[PDB]
C-alpha cells in the first residue's frame, strides 16, 4: 500500500500504521479511510494529499 503526504503541511500517511486515534486501524489503504477525515496535524481535508510514488 502507498503513503500519501499532505500538501499544506507535509504530514505522511503511512497505511501500516494507521492513525488509530482517529479511528483509521493499521493496514487502512487510504482510499478507504472515511471521507471526513482530517489531516491529524494541520486539519485540512483529504483533498490535500497526494500518492507517494
Amino acid at each position: 500500500m502507498k503513503k500519501y503526504t499532505c500538501t499544506v503541511c507535509g504530514y505522511i500517511y503511512n497505511p501500516e500504521d494507521g492513525d488509530p486515534d482517529n479511528g483509521v486501524n493499521p493496514g487502512t489503504d487510504f482510499k478507504d479511510i472515511p471521507d471526513d477525515w482530517v489531516c491529524p496535524l494541520c486539519g485540512v481535508g483529504k483533498d490535500q494529499f497526494e500518492e507517494v510514488e
